[PDB]
């Protein structure tokens, strides 16, 4: 490359093929992203340069030469999935889950209140360093892009029930969503929804929550891809679901996961919960 030196493909990403790389004037390691093909998401990426916080990867810059496109990301060493496989004999410790959840949600905070949404959370865009940190990869992205740019198999485990049941808008919620799907699954070493076709996503949600009605979700029986076919699944008590969280992570878990989008926590209101008054920040063992 004429900017970098490869040192190794990281692998598939959700946009393209992602590299480690050397930054040849600087010498610095990046994650170097090449978006597999647009005017629109030039400008819309280009102002995520300027959406910084610690709890976000940071985005160093966006490339465009030889009509490729390019983005240019801080590298950290592992993803959050890779950490729970690792960790998958003891379970990562609650501390340290606890500490995860607090530093995500600070980071959907940022994020939501500059009106940027990620839309597709997930353990793999998860990143973590050797200092206890972790940070959302990829977030504004989906909107600047958004939809074909991989045919590689698309994870729906976090994906939000109204995205699900089709409706074409996005709201904060389904970040909150999909973060208290991977609290679940940090807590229990299992994904909670583990789906492999977007109804059999669908039909797992429901048979752990419950169908959804229009009590619980006004205007649930209206939404684009709404069957009144669907089963009716009774819905499960969180003390069945994730053992052996207490009662103040299957609190904010229960309120992290309500259907109505609108009634699901915020990332700024959960920072206050209960469960987090004994938070700290532990460090890490990451074999490398
Ligand atoms: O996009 C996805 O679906 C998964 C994905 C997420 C991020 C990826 O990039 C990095 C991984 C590890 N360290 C980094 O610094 C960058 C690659 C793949």
């Amino acid at each position: 490359m004429e900017n970098f030196q490869k040192v190794e493909k990281i692998g598939e990403g959700t946009y393209g093929v992602v590299y480690k790389a050397r930054n040849k004037l600087t010498g610095e390691v990046v994650a170097l992203k090449k978006i597999r093909l647009p005017s629109t998401a030039i400008r819309e990426i280009s102002l995520l340069k300027e959406l910084n916080h610690p709890n976000i990867v940071k985005l160093l810059d966006v490339i465009h030469t030889e009509n490729k496109l390019y983005l240019v990301f801080e590298f950290l060493h592992q993803d959050l999935k890779k950490f729970m496989d690792a960790s998958a004999l003891t379970g990562i410790p609650l501390p340290l889950i606890k500490s995860y959840l607090f530093q995500l949600l600070q980071g959907l905070a940022f994020c939501h209140s500059h009106r940027v949404l990620h839309r597709d959370l997930k353990p793999q865009n998860l990143l973590i360093n050797t200092e206890g940190a972790i940070k959302l990869a990829d977030f504004g992205l989906a909107r600047a892009f958004l939809r074909t740019y991989t045919h590689e198999v698309v994870t729906l485990w976090y994906r939000a029930p109204e995205i699900l049941l089709g409706c074409k808008y996005y709201s904060t919620a389904v970040d909150i969503w999909s973060l208290g799907c991977i609290f679940a699954e940090m807590v229990t070493r299992r994904a909670l929804f583990p789906g492999d076709s977007e109804i059999d996503q669908l039909f797992r949600i429901f048979r752990t929550l419950g169908t959804p009605d229009e009590v619980v979700w006004p205007g649930v029986t209206s939404m684009p891809d709404y069957k009144p076919s669907f089963p009716k699944w009774a819905r499960q008590d969180f003390s069945k679901v994730v053992p052996p969280l207490d009662e103040d992570g299957r609190s904010l878990l229960s309120q992290m996961l309500h259907y109505d989008p609108n009634k699901r926590i915020s990332a700024k209101a959960a920072l206050a919960h209960p469960f987090f008054q004994d938070v700290t920040k532990p460090v890490p063992h990451l074999r490398l």
